[PDB]
């Protein structure tokens, strides 16, 4: 590796082998999902049964190009799986539990610098501008008509083509002519005529994927969601919200540990907003079925269609239990607020002055929402990310540009990094 | 509210439009309260049916005097609430989660002083009293002949009609001949003047008081203490264990909040107990049917009223495996008691030596009583505060006048309180 | 002062009225100032006394160049004096006494942004580029022959007025033409052409500067160095240990505080390494002078030159046991240092090896040096300075130019900083 001439992309390489969990697991995901891609295909193809022939060529040739991409990226596995075993004298067993504190200890023992610090910005340099780019509102992501911000995985993946293949070197860094001022015009209007090409593609691949998406949302989703309602309740980050959330130089699996440490906390906060004119009217009823139900059952008890009456009152009286809390239960919203912003690190200005407030869950609940909401959206957001391409993007060009220039700052060793990532 | 010139009365109405949760929060409490009331009139004059017509119109006579007060207090309620939203700029919205020290953050800045503790000092200035009345025995609460301190809910409504009517201003304040020492012999006398006409009235509210109580109380609990005796020995503080562990100056809800924190550290050390003699028993008895089920199952699997003898001792065994506490579990009475200290603040003088006696888990249990146990004695006490008020209060009239001389002093700023407040 | 739109000067003027002590203060100082120059010449051309009145005229036309100046800036002095009494509201009499912080709080309750970290970074936007040229070897202040880095007052006046009066506007921000890389190659080159001017004006006023120096530092010292060698060992930091240990927007008032701070630190620290090969010597020639000496006193009192040895003995003995340190003293270098460097902050890299070296006291006595050496070099670097500014200076140009586009940062409500400023 003494010939790499390419650190950032190999320490990545480095970074998500560790993440991916060795060869092994890798392997075993990337054949699962083309086996699920495939499953999905094929008994779509067949409860159904020209047009239908093509629709499933194109759809089975999307899976062998993606075969044959996973075919063609094994051998970099290997190398990668080398440079472990070998170099870095990691176990093969060990993959699935090492930390990366300890990769990190053995790659400064191998080895212009290698800091832990200096390798996340490595790392991390396109996720920092990135985060800056979304955080700061230097792009806009709000809907024209719906007037709402959606981040889709879609809208990241035409972020990093449009945007950082055409800013970044194929080396991968800031190219140079990004931090000349003069070629402000040249390089703002050839990045709006990649915009455009973008915005072509997705309206012909935003179909055939927001179809597939649904399509494999209800045959994973339709047996819990209607067999199990109470995990329809299930409250999830929205992929907005994540990218809200993110420290700049913060590592994929840190920032996935404190997120996922985080929805108990989450799930607490939420609850600590009851009805009490509604609790009171609930323990009103359950009174007086309960008094029904005592002066039914001293009846029966001396007179051997009053069990449908019993029946049906004990089925309201286990009903109203459920909405009426314990009568030793403490409500606390703002500490569990506080508890919550321990793990999302997020708190905006406005927030400090009424953490007790309601203003405040409803909006840590348009960040928090319903995992079947965030189906619903991830696939309309499929469908409006060219009405983003096309017409909120390329006003915002310019912008994208000068934020390149302004807000880039060199670290010395590491290279020209976003001036947001050294702040904090 | 510049004119207000009864400061006492309005911070205190203030303090219970919060703990009220807002003026629709109140009167929606207000409205389900005499709606229980009435429905428990009708549903007992229907399921039963001169006089009978009397003693209910007597009750609906009470239900109608009620039902005028509240609609007379309406408006009070909404000077208070104009003064909420308009003067400390509280929404209507925020009252179900708003604390108190934003409350008083918000009454300090619109405004001799108004700290929190001269507004806590000025909300439970006659509580303070209370509480320095019942914890150290200036007023004598034990029954003659059962031997027992009983503090139902009438026993403190009559304590504070004699006495606190009688001792404090309209205005709300200690009367200037209660620190007059030459007047302690007419006072004295027209307290207990106080007392027998209390009593008196008591001998007769206190049957039809006691009646809808149980009334109440059956109706209530019947269907969950003969179809859930799980929640029988639900386990709650007796009225007069919550004012000894009650604090000066703690304001009812910060109270509510640490006694309802310390129901599950009750719960935990009254269960640190348990009965080795009778553990080895039931794991005896346990192994010895245990054995039998073991050859007849594998004398079954050979031989296809066996059956019932298997069933008998499937229950028998299931019934032994739950008073057999777990292998793996560390009995500590000690360190229950100190977790529950934390929070009751109250430990004896006595216990300090064994904490992990046996008798002060009885003591505790007779503070920390079965709710079914607390219902009996909170109707038996409705009948035997005539008693009290008869033969055991003015015998301790005369203490109670020198208790308001003696232990009164003069705070800068909020007036007389009681001595024992600005100890501790 | 609603209408400044030169927030940097003027923030700059607020701090030099602060840190001058009010215009009395201010006053006083630049007056007794000008006569001591003025005394300094009028003594000069006494004591000695054509080519004598056309230099005497040359000097009194500097003083009265000075004289017009102090003159001509009063009244910006009163202009800030109103601007303390009335707007920040501190007493005329608080000035000798009032702290930063205090100033700062009050000019913040007067008023992008007005934070003390803000007002840091543009009182001292210059400064903090001067400490990133000096500390980082941008620019060579290294004597070609001599191999020393000097730092006169001289030195960073012609800094100051070579390069930061042509990098940055007349309303005190970095010029636009020092971003554009493509113009490095012409400010590269009208930095050469201010370099050499500098270097002729120094070529001329450096031997009238310097000839005042010696004889202002003459009159001023010979009486204590003559006439009381014990203030002849009195160490100071040079010039240069003062650029060395500023830390970037540590306003000046700050590093004088916790500079004089570290004066007991560092005489303390110089300290701890005697000579014990010296020691011991001078312990031998005392006991043979003390034995002597015992045998004379101890005969002169049975017979009454003996007198003569009887003094020189004592007076060397008197000599010796200044030397020789007390027996009951703990010497422990590396304490003592990082005693001195919780101060100084300043710990190279090679010193965390061996921090109770001796060569590590030796480059901290080439930072910590006798103050009659500084006096000396500070006057031979008014002579050298010409030096730098037409060999060092220029070959160090262009890194100059490229120092301001590379290593600024924009601070988003400040402006462009140096870029050292904002990591420490
Ligand atoms: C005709 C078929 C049409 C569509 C086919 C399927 C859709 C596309 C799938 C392909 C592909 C993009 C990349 C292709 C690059 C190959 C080059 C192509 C050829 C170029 C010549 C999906 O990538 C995205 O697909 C989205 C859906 O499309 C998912 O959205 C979801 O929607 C809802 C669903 O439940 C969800 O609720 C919602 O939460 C999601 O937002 C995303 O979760 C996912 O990131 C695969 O890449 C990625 O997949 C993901 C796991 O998916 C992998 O994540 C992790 O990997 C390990 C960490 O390294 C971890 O250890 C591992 O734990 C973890 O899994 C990635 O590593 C990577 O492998
Ligand atoms: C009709 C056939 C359907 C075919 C659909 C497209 C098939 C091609 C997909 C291939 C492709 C898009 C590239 C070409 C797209 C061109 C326009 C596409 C328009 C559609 C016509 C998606 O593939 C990537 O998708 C990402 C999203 O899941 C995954 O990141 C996961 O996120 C976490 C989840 O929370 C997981 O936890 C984490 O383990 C994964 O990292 C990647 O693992 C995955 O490889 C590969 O490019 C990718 O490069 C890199 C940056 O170089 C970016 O990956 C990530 O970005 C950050 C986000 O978080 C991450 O911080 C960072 O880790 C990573 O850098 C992506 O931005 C993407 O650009
Ligand atoms: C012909 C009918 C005969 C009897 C009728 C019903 C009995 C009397 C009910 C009337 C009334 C006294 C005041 C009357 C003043 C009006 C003036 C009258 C006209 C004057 C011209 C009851 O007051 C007491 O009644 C006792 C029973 O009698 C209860 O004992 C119980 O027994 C067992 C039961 O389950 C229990 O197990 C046991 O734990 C109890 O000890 C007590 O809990 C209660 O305090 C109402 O006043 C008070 O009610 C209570 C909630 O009751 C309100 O508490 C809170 O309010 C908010 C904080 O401000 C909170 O936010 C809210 O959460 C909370 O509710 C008070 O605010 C106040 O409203
Ligand atoms: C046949 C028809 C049946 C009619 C029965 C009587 C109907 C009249 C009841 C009306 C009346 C008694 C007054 C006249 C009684 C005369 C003799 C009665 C003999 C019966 C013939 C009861 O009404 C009160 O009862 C209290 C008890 O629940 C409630 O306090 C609750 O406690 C907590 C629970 O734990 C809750 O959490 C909390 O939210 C509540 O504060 C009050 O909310 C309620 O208003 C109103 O007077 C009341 O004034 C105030 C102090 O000026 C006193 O209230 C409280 O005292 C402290 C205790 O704690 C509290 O610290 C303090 O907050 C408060 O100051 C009472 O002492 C009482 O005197
Ligand atoms: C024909 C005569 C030839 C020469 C004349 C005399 C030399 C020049 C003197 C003028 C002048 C430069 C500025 C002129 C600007 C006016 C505009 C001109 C007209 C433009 C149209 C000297 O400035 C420098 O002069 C150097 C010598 O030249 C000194 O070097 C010394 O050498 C050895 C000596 O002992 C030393 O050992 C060695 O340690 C030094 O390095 C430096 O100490 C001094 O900084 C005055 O400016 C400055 O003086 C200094 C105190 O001097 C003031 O420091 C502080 O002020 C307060 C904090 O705000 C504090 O509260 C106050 O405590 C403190 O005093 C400054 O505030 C400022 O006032
Ligand atoms: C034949 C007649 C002799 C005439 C000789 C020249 C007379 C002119 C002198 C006037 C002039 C030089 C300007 C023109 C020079 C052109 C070329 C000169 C060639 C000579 C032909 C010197 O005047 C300054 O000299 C400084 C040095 O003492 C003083 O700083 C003191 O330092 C501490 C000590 O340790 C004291 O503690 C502290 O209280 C003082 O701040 C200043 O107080 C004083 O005003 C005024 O310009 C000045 O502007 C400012 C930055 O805008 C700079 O001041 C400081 O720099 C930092 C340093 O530390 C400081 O951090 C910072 O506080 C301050 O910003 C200077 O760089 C200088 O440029």
């Amino acid at each position: 590796w003494a010939n790499v001439e390419n650190l950032d992309s190999f320490l990545q390489q480095v970074y998500t082998y560790y993440t991916g969990k060795g060869l092994s697991c890798i392997i075993v995901h990337r054949l699962f999902q083309i086996l699920t891609v495939s499953f999905v295909i094929g008994f779509t193809t067949f409860i159904t049964s020209p047009i239908t022939y093509l629709v499933l060529w194109l759809f089975l040739s999307f899976l062998l190009a993606l075969w044959i991409y996973y075919l063609t990226d094994i051998p970099r596995l290997w190398q990668m799986r080398e440079f472990y075993i070998h170099a870095l004298k990691i176990a093969t067993a060990d993959m699935p539990t090492v930390s990366w504190q300890r990769v990190l200890y053995r790659l400064l023992k191998l080895k212009k610098r290698l800091d832990a610090y200096a390798i996340a910005n490595r790392i991390m340099r396109k996720d920092n501008y990135f985060i800056a780019l979304i955080n700061n509102g230097i792009i806009n992501i709000e809907l024209p008509l719906l007037h709402r911000r959606i981040l889709t995985h879609t809208t990241e993946w035409n972020i990093n083509w449009c945007i950082f293949n055409f800013v970044f070197d194929e080396q991968g860094q800031l190219r140079s002519a990004f931090r000349n001022p003069n070629s402000r015009k040249r390089l703002s209007e050839e990045l709006r005529r990649r915009f455009i090409v973008a915005g072509f593609l997705n309206c012909l691949f935003a179909p055939i994927v927001a179809i597939y998406l649904v399509i494999h949302n209800f045959f994973r989703y339709f047996n819990e969601y209607h067999k199990n309602p109470g995990a329809l309740s299930t409250r999830r980050y929205t992929p907005l919200a994540l990218w809200t959330f993110r420290e700049y130089n913060e590592l994929q699996h840190f920032f996935d540990e404190r997120i996922n440490d985080s929805y108990a906390a989450a799930s607490h906060y939420v609850s600590q907003f009851p009805d009490f004119n509604m609790i009171r009217l609930f323990k009103y009823i359950s009174f007086i079925l309960g008094s029904f139900t005592a002066i039914l059952v001293i009846i029966t008890v001396f007179d051997p269609s009053v069990l449908f009456y019993l029946g049906l009152f004990g089925s309201l009286i286990a009903v109203s239990r459920s909405i009426i809390p314990d009568e030793t239960l403490v409500f606390a919203p703002e500490k569990a607020l506080r508890r919550v912003i321990t793990f999302t690190h997020y708190m905006p200005g406005w927030w400090s002055d009424n953490m007790h407030s309601k203003a405040v869950q409803q909006e840590f609940c348009s960040l928090y929402s319903y995992r079947i909401v965030n189906l619903l959206w991830e696939i309309l957001g499929i469908l409006l990310t060219p009405v983003l391409l096309f017409f909120t993007f390329p006003s915002c060009s310019q912008d994208i540009v000068d934020f390149f220039r302004e807000h880039t700052i060199n670290v010395e060793g590491v290279g020209y990094v976003c001036s947001y990532a050294v702040f904090q």
